């Protein structure tokens, strides 16, 4: 099972990124928390390494480290937005 980011939102300020994990075809949708020791984007692939972390765009070098994840909901999404940027 290999999921698709759909959206992804940028931070610093507690390395917590949050990104729309999906079907690889956008099928399905949820949400997740991560920290990324690289940038990950719109349109990356993630491919499972063990229970948390995942490749970036399609190669194993590039991480996040899974932390929450739930299914797609707007307010559920913006939410653990807020959390990537202290709650702005």
């Amino acid at each position: 099972m290999e999921w698709l980011v759909k959206k992804s939102c940028c931070n610093k300020q507690d390395n917590r990124h949050v990104l729309m994990l999906c079907d690889a075809g956008g099928a399905i949708k949820m949400i997740a928390e991560v920290k990324s020791d690289f940038a990950v984007k719109v349109g990356d692939l993630l491919s499972p390494l063990q229970n948390a972390l995942y490749c970036i765009n399609r190669e194993k070098l590039h991480t996040v480290k899974v932390l929450s994840a739930s299914s797609y909901s707007p307010d559920e999404w913006e939410r653990q937005c807020k959390v990537a940027g202290k709650t702005q």
